């Protein structure tokens, strides 16, 4: 995770969020600096679970070209605020998950914040259901989360390259 | 939940425990009077879920004949307390669930507790794999109840009987 | 608290709320049937605290003619929703405490609500600089909280007699 | 805070933890690096609180000379727990605030921790009445902090030299 001054900020969610559509493959495109991902090419894949929320497979490629793989839970607790969700991984403790932003079919922006005291770690990732997202919705994107502090000069570009990632089997 | 005075206790839970070896069918014996179950023959089924913890699904037999259910997730929030979880049920905020006490194969103890300042509310429940338990069972898990303040004055015998039930199957 | 069906509300809170102007003494004018006030003639005085946040002196009138007190400490956690207090009392756990509406000088309308899975725990308060409210106050304030669901057939009209409260001072 | 691989851990804490006697002044002798403090001579000041728990009141001097201060309030949200603490500074969000061992006259260990997923972020001090502590007594209050995770080789030694901190007034 991020780690930078300041208390957490409060970003507007998506309204009307629909986890149903939400559900698929999802491709990283570019991200914070964060602990988790060590790797490039990494996916999130969403699925129907029978309890509530979704479930969660996450996947990437190492640098020595082994794939790493996590899977979690996903869940609002919340019913009325559903685009705040809260991700449980295997081997991890409960980290919040907000989707900021998504036309279901071509982006999201997603965002997670955990307070420090004067401090706080924050998450977040722009993806796409292709492994590319046009320039304009990138920046777009960009601008909802300077607007709420996030420095965008920080963000990674992930590597999607399809001779790269063709270790993703 | 119903309420008593005093702040919850934090009665010791099952050592070891194995969600794995507690998953499938329990039968609900006795209980707290509460607002959630407003039926007989309750049973809760647990199933193995794709991403962390375990998937919940309740049943009760209703008065006239209806079959109500609810969805649900349960997670250990910390998985070094593997007993101590949280669930997630379709339109309730999350409620805590410990399994003080269970041989896996007869019968369980359930305890969940809200703090409402200096008062509490607490569901407690005695299951088992069938829809009776010895009553040499029975007995010890109240005592294991009032070593926490539960009084065995208030537990309620869920109605199991076979022809009652029969629509459950 | 008494439990009512429902998660608990999100009701507006008091914009750009200024604790120093809502220090002071508060009489009880009406509230919500609860487990914690067992007397009459209820106020609550707060005060400046050395540390973050302010103290908290609530006093009542027993019907033995005792006078029941206790001390807190209250904090918003969240510095930037100065109106969402959590107020900390000697022997009980934490509990929210909201400014939904005060003009400082006249009244205030405070809610406390904790969830209960599909259920729900609250406290609501009508407080006065006064030991009396007006009428058309009052009424407004109802109003108020009707818009977020609570009956105000389950209100209390507190005690504030002079000659009854006089042991009060 | 310090960031580290692996979820927080939970050591115990002082068994019979008094915090009358715990108030007065504390100087740090050790602690993790973190982002808090940003020089040396650092103490806290606990003081008696007219709500629950006490106040806090912490120095220290930077490297220009100047002394910076900071004002807060520690409470045990569970009174059941009184060496669970959360501290609220000003401008700051809640910490954990959990007195690991003390005899009140010489020497405390305190302990902080924040999950991150599957990191953590830690503080840690050893303090002293006087401005030193013996060597024997650090060596086993580092004893302790290794037995759960802490490595000791990161340790800062905290300046308290009498000319150098002769600023702190
Ligand atoms: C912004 C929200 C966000 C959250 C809440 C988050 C939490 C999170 N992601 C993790 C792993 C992971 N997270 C991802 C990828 C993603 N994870 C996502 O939430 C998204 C959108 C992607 C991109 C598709 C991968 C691939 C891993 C496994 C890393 C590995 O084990 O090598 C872990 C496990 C930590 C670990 O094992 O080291 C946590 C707690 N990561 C985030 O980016
Ligand atoms: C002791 C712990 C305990 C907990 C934490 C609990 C929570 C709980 N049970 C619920 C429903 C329910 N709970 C049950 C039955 C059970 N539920 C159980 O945890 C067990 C062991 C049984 C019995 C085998 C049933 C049948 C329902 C559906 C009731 C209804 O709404 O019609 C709900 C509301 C779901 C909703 O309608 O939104 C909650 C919050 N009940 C408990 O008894
Ligand atoms: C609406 C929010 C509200 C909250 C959050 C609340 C919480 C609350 N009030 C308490 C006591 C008390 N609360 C009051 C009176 C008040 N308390 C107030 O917040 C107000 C506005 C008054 C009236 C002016 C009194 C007199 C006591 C002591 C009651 C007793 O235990 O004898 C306690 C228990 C303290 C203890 O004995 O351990 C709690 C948790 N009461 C409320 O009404
Ligand atoms: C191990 C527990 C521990 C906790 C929970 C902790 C929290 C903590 N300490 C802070 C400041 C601070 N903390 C200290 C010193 C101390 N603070 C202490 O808890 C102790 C024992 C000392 C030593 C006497 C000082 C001097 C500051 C002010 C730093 C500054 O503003 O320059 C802050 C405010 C953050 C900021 O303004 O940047 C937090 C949240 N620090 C810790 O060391």
């Amino acid at each position: 995770m991020f780690i930078k001054p300041g208390r957490c900020p409060k970003p507007a969610v998506q309204e009307d969020f629909d986890a149903a559509r939400y559900l698929g493959v999802w491709y990283d495109i570019q991200r914070l600096p964060n602990k988790a991902q060590k790797g490039e090419c990494a996916t999130a894949t969403y699925s129907l679970s029978p309890g509530v929320g979704f479930s969660v497979f996450n996947r990437e490629r190492l640098a020595n070209g082994t794939i790493k793989s996590v899977i979690g839970s996903a869940i609002a607790e919340d019913p009325c605020e559903p685009a705040k969700l809260q991700f449980f991984h295997e081997n991890a403790a409960p980290v919040p998950y907000w989707v900021l932003s998504t036309d279901y079919d071509n982006y999201a922006l997603v965002y997670s914040c955990i307070n420090l005291g004067a401090s706080h770690a924050a998450y977040a990732s722009i993806v796409s259901r292709q492994p590319t997202l046009p320039e304009e919705t990138i920046k777009k994107l960009q601008g909802t989360m300077s607007s709420f502090g996030v420095g965008v000069d920080t963000l990674l570009t992930t590597n999607q390259d399809a001779a790269y990632c063709s270790a993703m089997n």
